[PDB]
């Protein structure tokens, strides 16, 4: 099908990509976490998230008044801009743009919610998660502890990314396997099926190769890897259904008009 | 790390332990959708007159009831062939005993409709060991909610018998199934994970000398495990609507066990 040689030739392509398209790659996050590197801000508690706003000027927790929703609604700010990072990293990814509009169009509407969730990962481990480029910290404790439904909504999160995090990946593996989800031909409204499994035929082919070359010693890591995958599709639906029962409870939500558009 | 002469052998095992597990293969159901076989047709249940003639011809309540009835009777059947070839697995019996029963409880369903899309074709599905055939228009145009049980599963089987796996496959499959170590509640993950490691790896082998131009179809396979736990779910909340609407109608108690958390 493909030959090795070019196989390595396109997991750099992906990689030199990834790096420019996504700021805070997995090498540095776990530089920051760790404690092997500026120590980030940490929010721990209501008054920590008070002063982390005055001193460090987080610009999702700003100008609705009740934390609980100031965080909530921080994190979808987040997610939007994450939305614009996948869709200039997918541009990248051989055969891509070539595809019909819609069909592209249908490839980042229903794959950005499984990469948001992947590369969460990256930011986070068992005890909280990165934020603002890696400056600040939010506990996961602080997070879990939000009152009525919103403690719940931040804890599923954690539990995935702990799991994920255990396959050890680095930044190389993550920009073939996130290539894999884009490019997934069973999305609904999907016109020309054939050109999508095609290049992901070839991207499968160069993960494969990725990860025996890169994790030799870890026995059929990618079978494991593609394992994952249930492991977000059932996770995105559980927050779907989350957020239908925020919209159905919460009276205290409502942004400007405008506001509301951007995140619709 | 398995030798290829190691994993060939374990194929081979399983297919052996598949073949005496299961009664009705896919080969065997095949050979009656295919047809050009006078001693193999199904008859065929259309509607309720023709379902009203088999009964005499395959062999007192509503009809979408009744077929319904039939099913988890069938289910039964088929949780206990799993059960047997669990045992088959090796590595499987020696496990904890609580691990081996939380195995089944998640394993035997996605089984289920992993198996029942050998029975089918996008008209409909063979019944009674393969004697009978009832159409999907049909189950589709029962009353209530019983019309849409049946519909999920045909839309997979259709895209899941378009990679056109033969029995062997299937056997090495089933058992990467049942070894899931991300199964809720389980005491011992690392020795279920070893087990399923060499399964993956006699898989991978197999599709790779059994389907050799058929690129990627290890990792295509995989990825349909992900619909396998859609429609599962999907199932499940067919169930608990129709517990809170026939208070007549009783589960099988190895069924109710099962779907229970
Ligand atoms: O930098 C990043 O790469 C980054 C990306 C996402 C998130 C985040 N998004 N969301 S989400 O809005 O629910 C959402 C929306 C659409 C689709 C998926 C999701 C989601 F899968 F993740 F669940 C979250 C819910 C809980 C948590 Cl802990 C994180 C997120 C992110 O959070 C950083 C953050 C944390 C606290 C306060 C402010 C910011 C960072």
């Amino acid at each position: 099908h493909m030959e090795s040689a070019d196989l390595r030739a396109l997991a750099k392509h992906l990689y030199d990509s990834y790096i420019k398209s996504f700021p805070l790659t997995k090498a540095k996050a776990r530089a920051i976490l760790t404690g092997k590197t500026k120590s980030p801000f940490v929010i721990y508690d209501m008054n920590s998230l008070m002063m982390g706003e005055d001193k460090i000027k987080f610009k999702h927790i700003t100008p609705s008044k009740e934390v609980a929703i100031r965080i909530f609604q921080g994190c979808q700010f987040r997610s939007v801009e994450a939305v614009q990072e996948i869709t200039e990293y997918a541009k990248s990814i051989p055969g891509f743009v070539n595809l019909d509009l819609n069909d592209q169009v249908t490839l980042l509407k229903y794959g950005v919610h499984e990469i948001i969730y992947t590369m969460l990962a990256s930011l986070m481990n068992k005890d909280g998660v990165l934020i603002s480029e890696g400056q600040g910290f939010m506990t996961r404790e602080f997070l879990k502890s939000l009152r009525k439904p919103f403690g719940d909504f931040m804890e599923p999160k954690f539990e995935f990314a702990v799991k994920f995090n255990a396959l050890e990946l680095d930044d190389s593996d993550l920009a073939i396997f996130i290539a894999v989800i884009i490019l997934s031909g069973d999305r609904p409204g999907l016109l020309n099926v054939k050109p999508i499994e095609d290049i992901q035929d070839n991207l499968l082919q160069a993960l494969e190769l990725q990860l025996k070359l890169n994790h030799p010693e870890s026995s059929q890591l990618f079978a494991k890897l593609l394992q994952k995958m249930t492991d977000l599709r059932q996770i995105v639906t559980e927050h779907v259904q989350l957020l239908q029962v925020i919209k159905k409870t919460e009276t205290d939500m409502s942004l400007h008009p405008l506001l509301q558009e951007i995140y619709k």
